[PDB]
């Protein structure tokens, strides 16, 4: 038992940093194949980072502007493009390490686990949930641009976050590997910020059933409820609406513990209308909505890759 | 900036997981050079968890009875010995994937690693804390035995950890890497419990000082306190008390925020008192305990939020 926020094995994303060198930037690429990925605005210094037109910095750049250090082996860049916010350096080299793998884009309230790195060389991992306002709330310092996010779909690692930047409040904003937003961002430096965020129902529901699972029943009450009531309820607390295809994501889970979906939304409306009464739920005291479903039943029946 | 609980990189210790099998017993290994670490309790059967006599059941296994799965490879187990309550394969080669390594016996309050293994294969890494009554909040099933706790210096993997057993509150329990348990637990299922835990106060003002370095200072306040007092009050809310040796460690974070240690113990005093009103620190509701000071420099700006 026990209940953790807990990321993918990192290894196999590991043998995949590199460290990308433009003039005097440094930042991370991700390399797979013959060919390696990092942050577009690479090719800026810090005096353009205002508005840079990137169409006329990458045409003054030839391939032997572009230095890839992978540990302390140099691969040669042999041709290099844009696409979108991402920038493809090929390299005279395809990875041996290269695992299987695919590029994902993914949908607010989905998880991932990110590899923080710095320098090209991993330094830490995490789990991360795209919010509804399409930021994330990461851990990233200067030189951390290039880190990625990624599942695990058991042998197939699905990459689907490189880390472009960070907005006022704190939050972070990157892309997919194809180099298109999460959200109505730029990779510029003039003022953006994020948007009001939302939480996300169906991972409060289905870290309520982590909790049954982990022996936690205090909350459960026998009312119920329709679908229709509880996200009356819901909006007034700023929650997400829940779907019926939400209710059938939930439904392995509702299998497992005996609670219909509608029952665990009746427990989390008394919940949210009258508070935790100085208890704590799975070590927390505020209701968690960075588990997806299936990250619950990956922990809870040791799923492993 | 931001502040998540963050683990180490976990492939250094992925490249040394294997599946060690005696009997009708399988659970996991750590294969470094030629010898695999495992837990002794493999050995036992139904009739051995009250009261094994482990030296009784391990004289009657060859080595031959062991069998360590790397992969789909089975490595031929040549030697076993038993050291405390951790069981040592000698195998026929020596694992091309070991890192740099060092076995490490933590003290109550530091942080690891845990990679979380099933049939030797991984399944996910997590950051936990030795707690002050030597259990860990961990996340373990059946099978998950042999799964090992980590902290990496440059790219040396120092081993702090090896899991046992499950507590009834839920809580973690097991040994150093030359199987010595922490706390006063035994590889045995008669009924035994953690003692009264406490909170780990050093790494709760460490994560404060996260907070101040992250741009939010709500919650200080004017005051200062003496150590004695802080301890005091401290102690009506089961937190560990704070010593010199830890105000000391917290040097390089209070003169990088410029509050002097004593003046953030004054605000954690208010902070237990007053709770948050509707606020978190760090994204969070409660006082979080379980980043050291080194973890909070790892993580965190070395320059100020001012
Ligand atoms: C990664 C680039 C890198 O690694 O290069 C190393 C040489 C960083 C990652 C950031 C830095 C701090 N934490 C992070 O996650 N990316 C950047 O610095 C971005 C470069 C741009 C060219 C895309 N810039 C920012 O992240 C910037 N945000 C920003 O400008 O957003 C727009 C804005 C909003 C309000 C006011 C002005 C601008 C950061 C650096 O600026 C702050 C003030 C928002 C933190
Ligand atoms: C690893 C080996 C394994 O799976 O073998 C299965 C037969 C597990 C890890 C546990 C399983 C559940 N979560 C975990 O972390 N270890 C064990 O199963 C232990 C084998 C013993 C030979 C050491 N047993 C336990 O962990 C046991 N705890 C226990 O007996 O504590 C003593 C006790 C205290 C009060 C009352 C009775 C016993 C667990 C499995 O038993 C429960 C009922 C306490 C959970």
């Amino acid at each position: 038992s026990g209940f953790r926020k807990m990321a993918f094995p990192s290894g196999k994303v590991e043998g995949c940093m590199v460290q990308v060198t433009c003039g005097t930037t440094t930042l991370n690429g991700l390399w797979l194949d013959d060919v390696v990925y990092c942050p577009r605005h690479v090719i800026c210094t810090s005096e353009d980072m205002l508005n840079p037109n990137y169409e006329d910095l990458l045409i003054r750049k030839s391939n032997h502007n572009f230095l890839v250090q992978a540990g302390n082996v140099q691969l040669r860049v042999i041709g290099h493009s844009m696409q979108n916010c991402v920038l493809k350096l090929k390299v005279d080299t395809a990875n041996p390490k290269t695992p299987k793998y695919k590029f994902v884009r993914i949908q607010p309230g989905q998880t991932f686990s990110v590899l923080a790195c710095y320098n090209g060389s991993p330094s830490g991992v995490y789990q991360c949930a795209m919010r509804p306002n399409f930021t994330i709330k990461g851990s990233f310092l200067n030189g951390s641009c290039g880190s990625v996010g990624f599942n695990i779909d058991y042998d197939c690692v699905s990459f689907c976050y490189m880390h472009h930047m960070e907005l006022p409040t704190g939050v972070h904003a990157g892309t997919d590997l194809e180099g298109n937003f999460y959200g109505p961002f730029v990779d510029r430096q003039t003022a953006q910020a994020a948007g009001t965020d939302t939480t996300i129902t169906v991972n409060v529901l289905a870290w309520l059933y982590a909790a049954v699972i982990n022996g936690d029943r205090w909350f459960l009450n026998r009312f119920t409820t329709t679908l229709n009531d509880f996200n009356l309820v819901a909006m007034k607390y700023n929650y997400e609406p829940l779907t019926q295809d939400h209710v059938d994501i939930l439904g392995p889970l509702s299998a497992q513990t005996g609670i219909a979906v509608l029952d665990m939304c009746a427990s989390l409306k008394e919940l949210l209308q009258n508070g935790m009464n100085g208890r704590t739920i799975l070590g927390s005291a505020l209701l968690e909505d960075e588990f997806t479903p299936f990250d619950v039943v990956r922990q809870c029946s040791g799923v492993t890759f």
